[PDB]
């Protein structure tokens, strides 16, 4: 069962992105303004609004530098802003951006764009200055999403070209080490398995499916061999706009259809663990995260918080 524990209206426009660190959810909407929410299972409250006309168009992506309170925000502007901190103070502008994501060591910030590229930026302990170390142009269409592995410097990008690409460095020489071919429409997002050891990834698409991909070792050329090992059971009717793979082993998906589903892997097979229809009323749902509880963000400007 998926139970609503709290419903929080934040904007009157779409929520596109959110991210959780250190008990705080950051959110992004068609708005200039970034909103921060304190979250506990008490909880569940507004604490700050980030603006200062930094701030020109829709905030398509927000991400916390992991286990810290520094924040990055990417915009339809083509720009990406940086905040630190109560209150949050601005720090930098880096130069449509569709996604931002940090490596778990906190030193690399990846950005992706309608321009078909993925940029890798490096910073230090302080997060004050950003050096562009790679410009990664292999996708043939709009890149929708970037995410790093929980513990390796491995990056996954998802694109309107129907592929996920995996990127890895050898001494800051970042290159594409696999192209995950199989989805039949735009891949909106992906997330890595949190199981220790060799890698897997799930991805959600316009084609109404969630695929689970499995790494099958390096080839002779130091490229990675990857196959789609499963397609999850039917849920969505059907753009799948976001997926999230929790440390609990469970995958969550959300779609244009207003459904939130959870899947569990037992004895080498996936089953729907739980599902709920009309989670944002009549509204498309764009984003989902495991916080353990679920947060969903929808076209109605609400973040719903659900218990499992
Ligand atoms: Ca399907």
């Amino acid at each position: 069962s998926i139970n609503l524990i709290k419903s929080l209206k934040l904007y009157k426009e779409k929520i596109w992105s959110f991210d959780f660190s250190q008990g705080i959810l950051a959110t992004g909407s068609t708005d200039r303004k970034i909103k921060l929410v304190s979250v506990k299972y008490d909880d569940f409250t507004l604490i700050d609004v980030l603006d200062e006309t930094a701030h020109k168009k829709a905030i398509r992506s927000v991400a916390w530098r992991p286990h810290t309170s520094l924040l990055a925000a990417g915009s339809f502007d083509s720009t990406v802003s940086i905040w630190a901190k109560f209150e949050m103070d601005l720090l930098a502008i880096i130069e449509e951006v569709k996604g931002v994501a940090w490596s778990n060591d906190g030193y690399y910030l990846a950005t992706c764009s309608r321009d078909k590229s993925v940029w890798i930026w490096e910073t230090d302990e302080s997060g004050e200055e950003y050096e562009c170390i790679s410009v990664l142009q292999e996708h043939s269409q709009d890149v929708k999403h970037v995410i790093w592995h929980p513990s390796e410097a491995l990056l996954a990008s998802s694109s309107y070209d129907d592929t996920v690409r995996i990127w890895k460095d050898y001494d800051d020489d970042w290159e594409c080490v696999a192209v995950l071919n199989g989805h039949e429409g735009t891949v909106w997002s992906s997330d890595f398995d949190k199981t220790e050891g060799v890698f897997r990834l799930c991805s959600g698409s316009d084609d109404s499916t969630v695929r689970v991909w499995k790494y099958m070792g390096d080839d002779e050329d130091d490229q990675q061999e990857w196959v789609c090992e499963a397609i999850l059971p039917d849920v969505h009717k059907r753009q799948v706009y976001n997926v999230a793979w929790g440390f609990n082993g469970l995958i969550a998906s959300v779609g244009a259809d207003g459904v939130l589903a959870v899947y569990e892997e037992v004895d080498g097979e996936w089953k729907v663990f739980a599902k709920r229809a009309l989670c944002h009323g009549v509204y498309e749902i764009n984003v989902v995260k495991w916080l353990t509880i679920l947060a969903t963000g929808g076209d109605d400007g609400i973040v719903n918080f659900w218990s499992l």
